[PDB]
């Protein structure tokens, strides 16, 4: 098709890349520029209520109404159903990911409740808590093995595995007499400015994640700072790598356009838009 899908025939992806990157990413920069309006017209009524105003890390990153995850309502709290997060499509399901902002201390309770209510068995954290001096995301998980209660959810570290660019963490999650495990994928290498360089690091992580998570059927929670740029770059990359195993086509454009329609600025910057292409380019060319 043509309008919300620019599919490439894999056997030519390496040329398409050249052709796209050529002239200071002329074509690339231009292809991206088409998405700059996708889904922005959609209402954000709830996110925009007074009682939910303090819950948003950024005033111009708010979940569209049709896509937002909703927390079980609480009978005295007005607007208690709210959290900054949308179901965003993945390779295997329309409601495969829940991408959200990095919780504030003011929202980590809500954030945990979402994981529990969503039945999500995997969080993917793509930002550092602090970076270059700002705070991006509140430490919403214990930093030792003493179990910590976030609301009604008791989170405890069963073990963690540090690597070069990310740390795996296995949480036990308890609500009442009910127990589950959750795997926490924390990519800790992303550069203070720009996209990961070399991008291979990100591919490496996505492989580690997917290999580890399998053909998951409940939601995966994905987050960064605002829940748009990196979150969008990961999900897309995860999708396409799964994809090149069942098709001789890839639709990075198509993937983004679909995500935009679901949650704001999903692949945020054309550097990330390019980065996705480089990662795949790297894979198709045997690193």
């Amino acid at each position: 098709s043509h309008m919300a899908s620019r599919p490439i025939l894999i056997k030519n992806f390496a040329e398409h890349y050249r052709l796209m990157s050529a002239d200071s990413d002329f074509r690339f920069s231009e292809e991206f520029e088409e998405l700059k309006h996708v889904g922005r017209d959609q209402p954000c009524t709830f996110a925009d209520l007074p009682c939910n105003r303090p819950k948003n890390r950024f005033t111009n990153i708010l979940p569209y109404d049709h896509s937002r995850f909703k927390l079980q309502p609480v009978d005295d709290d007005e607007g208690s159903d709210y959290i900054n997060a949308n179901y965003v499509p993945g390779h295997n399901s329309p409601r495969e990911f829940i991408v959200t902002q990095g919780p504030l201390h003011s929202t980590r309770d809500d954030f945990w409740r979402m994981c529990w209510e969503s039945n999500s068995r995997a969080i993917v954290m793509l930002t550092r808590c602090f970076e270059k001096g700002r705070e991006k995301c509140d430490q919403y998980w214990p930093n030792d093995t003493v179990p910590v209660f976030y609301g009604d959810i008791k989170v405890q570290i069963l073990n963690d595995s540090h690597y070069a660019d990310w740390v795996m963490t296995e949480f036990m999650l308890c609500r009442g007499s009910e127990q589950r495990i959750l795997r926490h994928f924390h990519f800790t290498t992303w550069p203070d400015f720009g996209v990961p360089n070399p991008p291979q690091t990100l591919v490496r992580f996505v492989r580690a994640f997917r290999d580890r998570i399998g053909a998951e059927q409940r939601p995966i929670v994905v987050h960064c700072s605002a829940g748009v740029g990196r979150s969008g770059t990961f999900i897309t990359l995860d999708r396409i790598l799964q994809q090149i195993n069942t098709s001789d086509y890839v639709d990075i454009f198509g993937i983004v356009y679909a995500m935009r329609k679901e949650r704001v600025w999903m692949v945020q910057t054309e550097q990330q838009y390019i980065c996705i292409h480089q990662c795949l380019l790297a894979v198709l060319e045997g690193k």
